[PDB]
């Protein structure tokens, strides 16, 4: 959780909407969005 201590990462996934400090991190993350289709309780 976050309230107001640090800033906000520039890169932000589009599939789920996550955030990443470094681009590379995202490029690799986006991959995870290549199967998970079924529902998920949070
Ligand atoms: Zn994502």
């Amino acid at each position: 959780g976050s309230s107001g201590s640090s800033g906000e990462k520039p890169y932000v996934c589009s599939d789920c909407g996550k955030a990443f400090t470094f681009k590379s991190q995202l490029i690799v993350h986006q991959g995870i969005h290549t199967g998970v289709s079924g529902p998920s309780s949070g």
